[PDB]
C-alpha cells in the first residue's frame, strides 16, 4: 500500500484510503483492485478540461437501386460490419436487464437482439444468394454498466441466434468516477468508488483500448454501421445506407427522420459553426425547435437516429488521433457517498464526464446525411407503458405489426374478417373488442417486404398472421 | 396372462425361459413374468442375429489451453461424465487402494471436481459448478447409498446425476437367453457404449443444455491418476474447434491392453482385443510403435455433437461379442459354474461414436501423470492393481514436492535422490500424498514445500503438512 498511497498523494486522491482501517480484508482487496486500476494523472487532467469546458444563435439547416447492390456486393465481400451501442440496465424501461433482451409483446415474443440477429443473418443469406459466397458481417456489441456477462449468457442460450459465436464480437465500455466540485473522487461506500459509464461516447476510448479497430482490419472491415439497440424497426447493416454512403465516398453518414414535433426528443443534426453535428434535444431553445422554414416543415428537421457509417480509415482516425482531443461533458449528479456515514443527497454534490457517439463528426471530411421514413425504419424503445403514451413496448410492438401488414398488403395479399369481408389498409377501430391487424414476418423471410409473393399473393387472412421460416401461420 | 406370454415367447423362440413356471412360487412367477414383459424378444432375436455374425494416426500452449479450460469452467459451461476382476461385488469407485489416506477413487475424483471449481473462481473471480453425471447400471443403489452417507464429498447433491445405463440378456451361442436362477435371467450392462442409448432414452442431452452445459468430460472410474475436468484438455479441444477429442498416452510394449486411435478414412478406436500380434507389433522407421496412440478412457464431447448423436448417429452403433463363463441354472434345477464359455454378452463401446465426428481431435499426455488404471488384482499378472496404482499416485505426488522445490530426507537429515536405490525387500518407495484440495496437477505447493525436507510418509492436506511416524 505505501507505492498506492504515494500516488494517491500525488494526484490529491488521498481521502480514498480514509475507511481503509474499518475494512475486512476481502473488502480491502476489492477497495485494492478498484484503485489499482485507475489512471489518477489522466482523471485529474479529464476533470480540469471539463470544467474549463463547463448554442441555437450558431445553428443552420441542413439544406437507390445501384445504393442497395452496392451494398450488398460490399456484404457480399466480408467488408461490412455492425457496431451495436448496447447501453446499460434497462432503467428507463424500469428493468434491470439491458434493453436488447427486452420482449415487447410480439406475438412471435422475440427479442430485440433476435431480431436484429434474424437481420444480419438474413443480409449474408440474400449476399450469398446474389453473389454466390458465403459471407459474414461481424457483430461488434458494446455493453455498459456490467450487463457483459448476462448478455453472453442469453447469446450462448439461444444459439447465437443461428450467427456463429466467433463473429459476435462482445466488448465491455469502461467506467470513469464521479467527481465533487472540487474535482475529488466520490466514494460511494467505505470500500468503493462511485462509479459509471462514461457516455456512449466512450465508445472511441473503449476501442482504442481494446484494440477493436485492430480486429476490424484482420478482418478486412471497411464500412461500420453503427446503431442503437432500442429501435424494432432498426435494418441492420442496410445495404441501402452502406451503398449510399460507399458511393458518396462518406468517412461519416448518419440516418434521419423527419422530426414533425417540435417537442420531439431526437438529436438535430445541422451545422454550427458550419461544421456537421449533432445539437441534442435537450440543448436547444423552445424557440429553435418551434421555428418553421416558409415550406411549413422544422427548420431544424434532421432527427438523429442514432443510425451511423464510418470507414475503418476513419474510425482509426477517430480512437488513435482525434477524440482524445475532445474534452468531457460535465453533468451535475446526485451521487450516493459516505465522514463514516452513508449519505444520499437531495442535490448534486458531483460530476460525471461523459461523452456521447455523434461528437466526433465536426472531424468526419465528408460527411453525408440519409433521409428514411420514420414508419419504416425508427421506433425507439425508451419508456415503460403509460409514462407519456409514446415510445414504449406498445408502440414499438405496434409500428412493427403495423409495418409487417403494409408488406403483406403490397406484396398482394389481404387480411379478412371471419366473414370474409376484406379489411381496409387503414381499418376503423370502434368497439372496445376491435384491435389492430397483428401481423409479424420474421426476418429470415423478408427484411424489408421483399420475397413474399409465395407467401402472400393474391391470398386472403384472418390475423394474428405470422410468416416465419416454418410458414404461414393464422393463429 | 401366462398362456400369452408362452405364445410370445414361443413366436421367439425363447419358451425354455418358463421351464421351471411349475416349480415356483407364487411371488417368484409375478417376478419373472414382470421382467419377461418388459424385454422386446423380436428385438434381442434381432441384435443377437447381427452381433453373433487400419490406418495410424498422423503424429508450451500448455498454459494458454488451461487457461481456456478454466474459462469454460468458470461459465458453468463444463460437465463430467463418469462411466461408472478385482475380486469383489461393489463398485471400483468404492476402491481403496491403500494411499496414506484411504481414500477411495470416487473420493479423489469427488475432490478434484471440487478443488477446480476453486481454482477457475480463483482465476476468474466467480464461483462455478462442475456438474457431475455418473453412469451407473443396474451399481445403481449402492453408489447412491454410499455418495449419500460421504455427504456427497462436499460437493451438492443437485450437482450430482445418477443415471443407470440399460441391461441386455446373456445368450447361449444358439441365441437362446440364459436364466441365471429358476425365475431370474441373466443381465448385464450393455457395454460403456451403451451411454448414448440412455442419454437419448433418459433425455440427458435435454439436461446438459438446459443447465448450459458445452462441454463434457467423459472418463473411465478406474484410473487413479485421472484429471477429471482437465482444463487443458477441455482448451485444447475449445481452441481447436473440435466435436470430439480423445486422451492417449503413448503405447510402448505391443501388447499393452488399450485400445489404439487410428483411421479405418475415418476415426475409431481399435480395441486391443481385436488387433492382430502382427499388427500390434509393427514399428515405424523411429523404431516407435506403428500403433502408439493408446486409449485412456478418456474423452471430450460437446454438448451440440451430443444431440446429433442422439438426433442421428446413435442408431447406427454396433454391438461387440464376448464369450463369457455365465452363471446359470440347467434342464435339471442345478446352479452351474461352467467350466467352458457358455455365452456371450453384448456391448456396446463408447469410442465407437468417434466415426461420426468432423472435428475429431487427440491429446497425448504422459502416463505417469495421467494413466494408472485398476483392471487386477494384485497377484494376477504384475500389472494395473492397487499396488502399482497406489505407487503411481505416491510416485506422482513425490515429483510434485521435488518440482515445487522440496526434498525429502532420510532417517538422518541427509538429501535423498530424485530416484532412491532401494536398499532390501523391506525398503520402501517414498511415500507422499497431496490431497486434491491442495493441488490438482502440482501446483500451488509453494508455501507447503518449497526450500523445505520431508522424511516420508509425506501427506499434505487441509490441515497442513505431515510426516507421519
Ligand atoms: C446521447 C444520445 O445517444 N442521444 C441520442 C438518443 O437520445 P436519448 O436521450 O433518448 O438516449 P437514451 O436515453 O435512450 O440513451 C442514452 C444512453 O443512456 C444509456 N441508457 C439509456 C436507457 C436505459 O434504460 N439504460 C441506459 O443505460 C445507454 O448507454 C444509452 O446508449 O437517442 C435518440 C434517438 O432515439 C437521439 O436522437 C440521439 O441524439
Ligand atoms: C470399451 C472401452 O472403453 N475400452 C477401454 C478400456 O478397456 P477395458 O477392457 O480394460 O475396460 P471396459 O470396457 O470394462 O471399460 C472401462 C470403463 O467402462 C465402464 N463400463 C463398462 C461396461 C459397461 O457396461 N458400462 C460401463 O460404464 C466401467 O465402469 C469402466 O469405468 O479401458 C482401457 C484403458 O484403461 C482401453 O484402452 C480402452 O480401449
Amino acid at each position: 500500500i505505501n507505492d498506492l498511497k504515494l500516488t494517491l498523494s500525488k494526484a490529491g486522491q488521498e481521502h480514498l484510503l480514509r475507511f481503509w482501517n474499518e475494512l475486512e480484508e476481502a473488502q480491502q482487496v476489492e477497495l485494492y483492485a478498484e484503485l489499482q486500476a485507475m489512471n489518477f494523472e489522466e482523471l485529474n487532467f479529464f476533470f480540469q478540461k471539463a470544467i474549463e469546458g463547463f448554442v441555437d444563435a450558431r445553428m443552420e439547416p441542413v439544406p437507390l437501386q445501384a445504393w442497395e447492390s452496392e451494398g450488398l456486393f460490399q456484404i457480399s465481400q466480408n467488408k461490412v460490419a455492425v457496431l451495436l451501442l448496447a447501453g446499460g440496465q434497462g432503467t428507463r424501461l424500469g428493468v434491470a436487464y439491458p434493453k436488447g433482451m427486452y420482449d415487447v409483446g410480439l406475438p412471435s415474443r422475440k427479442t430485440l437482439f433476435q431480431i436484429q440477429a434474424e437481420r444480419i443473418l438474413k443480409l449474408q443469406q440474400v449476399a450469398e444468394k446474389y453473389y454466390g459466397n458465403k459471407c459474414i458481417i461481424p457483430w461488434y456489441i458494446m455493453t455498459s454498466g456490467r450487463t457483459m456477462e448476462s448478455t453472453k449468457e442469453f447469446f450462448t442460450k439461444h444459439k447465437y441466434f443461428g450467427l456463429k459465436k466467433e463473429n459476435v464480437i462482445f466488448f465491455q465500455q469502461g467506467m470513469l468516477p464521479a467527481m465533487s466540485f472540487d474535482g475529488k473522487i466520490i466514494l460511494e461506500e467505505k470500500n468503493k468508488v462511485s462509479m459509471a459509464p462514461d457516455g456512449n461516447g466512450g465508445l472511441y476510448r473503449t476501442l482504442a483500448a481494446q484494440n477493436i479497430v485492430e480486429d476490424m482490419e484482420q478482418r478486412g472491415i471497411w464500412s461500420i454501421h453503427v446503431y442503437c439497440v432500442d429501435n424494432i424497426l432498426v435494418k441492420v447493416a442496410d445495404p441501402r445506407f452502406i451503398g449510399f454512403c460507399i458511393q458518396k465516398g462518406a468517412d461519416c453518414g448518419a440516418k434521419v427522420v423527419e422530426k414533425t414535433n417540435p417537442t420531439e426528443p431526437v438529436g438535430v443534426v445541422c451545422r454550427v459553426d458550419g461544421v456537421y453535428q449533432v445539437v441534442e434535444y435537450s440543448e436547444i431553445s423552445l424557440a429553435t425547435a418551434q421555428k418553421r422554414s416558409s415550406d411549413g416543415r422544422l427548420l431544424f428537421n434532421a432527427g438523429n437516429i442514432a443510425n451511423h457509417f464510418f470507414t475503418v480509415p476513419f474510425l482509426r482516425d477517430v480512437v488513435n488521433v482525434y477524440e482524445p482531443q475532445l474534452q468531457h461533458h460535465v453533468a451535475q449528479k446526485k451521487i450516493p457517498y459516505v465522514q463514516g456515514q452513508l449519505i444520499k443527497p437531495d442535490k448534486p454534490n458531483g460530476i460525471k464526464m461523459e461523452k456521447f457517439v455523434f461528437d466526433i463528426f465536426q472531424f468526419a471530411k465528408k460527411f453525408v446525411v440519409y433521409e428514411v421514413l420514420r414508419e419504416d425504419e425508427f421506433s425507439p424503445l425508451k419508456n415503460a407503458d403509460s409514462q407519456n403514451g409514446k415510445d414504449n413496448p406498445t408502440t414499438a410492438r405496434h409500428a412493427l405489426m403495423s409495418l409487417h401488414h403494409c408488406w403483406v398488403l403490397n406484396a398482394g395479399g389481404h387480411f379478412i374478417d371471419e366473414n370474409g369481408s376484406r379489411l381496409p389498409a387503414i381499418p376503423r377501430l370502434k368497439d372496445a373488442n376491435d384491435v389492430p391487424i397483428q401481423c409479424e414476418i420474421s426476418p429470415l423471410i423478408s427484411y424489408a417486404g421483399e420475397g413474399l409473393e409465395s407467401y402472400v399473393a393474391d391470398k386472403e387472412f384472418h390475423a394474428p398472421l405470422i410468416i416465419d421460416e416454418n410458414g404461414v401461420h393464422e393463429l
